[PDB]
């Protein structure tokens, strides 16, 4: 997985409530979080599948 998959999830400052996925490297899977709609970082996916494809190995 790329290093960005190890970063904590980033809601950012905006006020939307958008459900996104992040890789939780301690748990080893992708979890949901609430994203605010601006300034997304890379550990922020629209689906579990995309999160796991990107971050589940290497």
């Amino acid at each position: 997985r790329p290093d960005f998959c190890l970063e904590p999830p980033y809601a950012g400052a905006c006020r939307a409530r958008i459900i996104r996925y992040f890789y939780n490297a301690k748990a080893g899977l992708c979890q949901t979080f609430v994203y605010g709609g601006c300034r997304a970082k890379r550990n922020n996916f629209k689906s579990a599948e995309d999160c796991l494809r990107t971050c589940g190995g290497a």
